[PDB]
């Protein structure tokens, strides 16, 4: 799940395919459009939801076998997993449905939070080393801003 390629358009598409069963469907949209403005923000890239399998990001939630190769593993663990730019399943991201989905502070993980690690991903962005940026591999909670200065380094060094 690691390479070294960047999406050549800056208008770039997502289908949301399915939902979690653990937040309302107007919850969900809401957290991955918020997700996408972190990007938008600091870069030249605009993203548009679209409604068939030709946008650039495919969006689904699944459970262990769920089409690829790389299974979830049931509660706790692996938390979601995306691919990097290119065709088909490339530029993809998938959450893991055994996790128990919310937002902000409490038990569960927060969708929003790990939503913008994974298009991070999706964008080309690789694993940081910084424990504060939103790209660190172990998920934590935070409020405020989510992006670190390392994030922000990392995207517009690519776009
Ligand atoms: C609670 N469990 C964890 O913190 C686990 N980490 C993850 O599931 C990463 C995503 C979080 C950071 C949103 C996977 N990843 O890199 C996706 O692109 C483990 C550190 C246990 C592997
Ligand atoms: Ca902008
Ligand atoms: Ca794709
Ligand atoms: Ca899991
Ligand atoms: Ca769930
Ligand atoms: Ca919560
Ligand atoms: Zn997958
Ligand atoms: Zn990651």
């Amino acid at each position: 799940f690691e390479g070294d390629l960047k999406w050549h358009h800056h208008n770039i598409t997502y289908w949301i395919q399915n939902y979690s069963e653990d937040l309302p469907r107007a919850v969900i949209d809401d957290a991955f459009a918020r997700a996408f403005a972190l990007w938008s923000a600091v870069t030249p890239l605009t993203f548009t939801r679209v409604y068939s399998r030709d946008a650039d990001i495919v969006i689904q939630f699944g459970v262990a076998e769920h089409g690829d190769g790389y299974p979830f593993d049931g509660k706790d663990g692996l938390l979601a997993h995306a691919f990097p730019p290119g065709p088909g399943i490339q530029g993809d991201a998938h959450f893991d449905d055994d996790e128990l989905w919310s937002l902000g502070k409490g038990q569960g993980y927060s969708l929003f939070l790990v939503a913008a690690h994974e298009f991070g991903h999706a964008l080309g962005l690789d694993h940081s080393s910084v424990p504060e940026a939103l790209m660190y591999p172990m998920y934590r909670f935070t409020e405020g801003p989510p992006l670190h200065k390392d994030d922000v380094n990392g995207i517009r060094h690519l776009y």
